């Protein structure tokens, strides 16, 4: 779990969208928990306003396969496609609010929720690429995190390691990296890592973060992105590998840490 030196060339993910027909924002849980498995996948539509619909798939049905097993309607709309799934419970931010809820998949059920202290929200902090991106939960391998900004950090990424249970905040760390200067953000083995643009044809891993000693840096790993999408890329510590929309399909990009 060292520290990354290489990112891949993005790959276009072919396998839910041929079952299903549908390129739509595809999610996975890094720890699946039976009843689901690794096989389950679930798809959050982007079209429409309010959002509150998430698709559950299985890919190896031997039911029905290619529709979906399950439509779930949420309690709120999504402010944003950049929610995550993790050991069975949907994490995502209301609409137009500052909190972030857990539903719980197979029962249908919302077991917390949690006001984020004093985050930004609906275009106060957004990443470099605008949008609703101001608050982005997380998945490494350690768990759940939130990355978000404050007034009171001026604009500087606050980074949240949150229980999954309860919500609560665990801890807590201001960085020293200003959102809206970076396109996206993600952790990895709990360095959280920023992607830059800095000319029209070139994107880097910019700047690391370490949770553990509080040590930061600038980075110049080379990052290829094929367009600049107001989105969140997420990482995903089971397959150790970023998945990114880009509102024509799901892409993945292998990664390297040092050994």
């Amino acid at each position: 779990c060292g520290e990354l030196v290489w990112v891949g060339e993005p790959l276009t993910l072919r396998t839910a969208e041929t079952i299903t027909g549908k390129y739509g924002v595809w999610m996975r849980d890094p720890k699946p928990t039976y009843p689901y498995t690794q096989e389950t996948t679930w798809r959050i539509d982007t079209v429409g306003t309010d959002v509150r619909q998430v698709f559950e798939y299985d890919l190896i049905s031997q039911f029905m396969q290619g529709y979906p097993s399950k439509v779930h309607i949420l309690p709120r709309p999504l402010e944003s496609t950049g929610a995550v799934v993790y050991s069975g419970s949907l994490y995502f931010q209301g609409a137009e609010s500052r909190t972030v809820i857990r539903y719980e998949l197979n029962t249908e059920t919302v077991k917390a929720e949690k006001e984020i202290p004093g985050a930004g929200y609906h275009g106060q902090f957004p990443y470099s690429w605008g949008g609703y991106t101001d608050i982005d939960l997380a998945v490494d391998e350690a768990g759940l995190w939130v990355i978000y900004s404050t007034d009171e950090a001026k604009g500087a990424i606050v980074l949240s390691k949150l229980n999954p249970e309860n919500l609560e905040l665990e801890q807590t760390w201001e960085t020293n990296i200003r959102k809206q200067s970076v396109a996206e953000a993600f952790i990895i083995c709990g360095t959280l890592y920023t992607v830059s643009s800095y000319t029209s044809a070139d994107a880097t891993v910019n700047f690391a973060y370490d949770t553990g000693t509080g040590i930061s840096k600038t980075l110049t790993i080379p990052f290829k992105n094929r367009y600049k999408y107001s989105s969140m890329i997420k990482y995903n510590p089971l397959e150790k590998k970023l998945f990114a929309w880009d509102n024509l399909n799901m892409v993945t990009y292998d990664i390297k840490l040092s050994k």
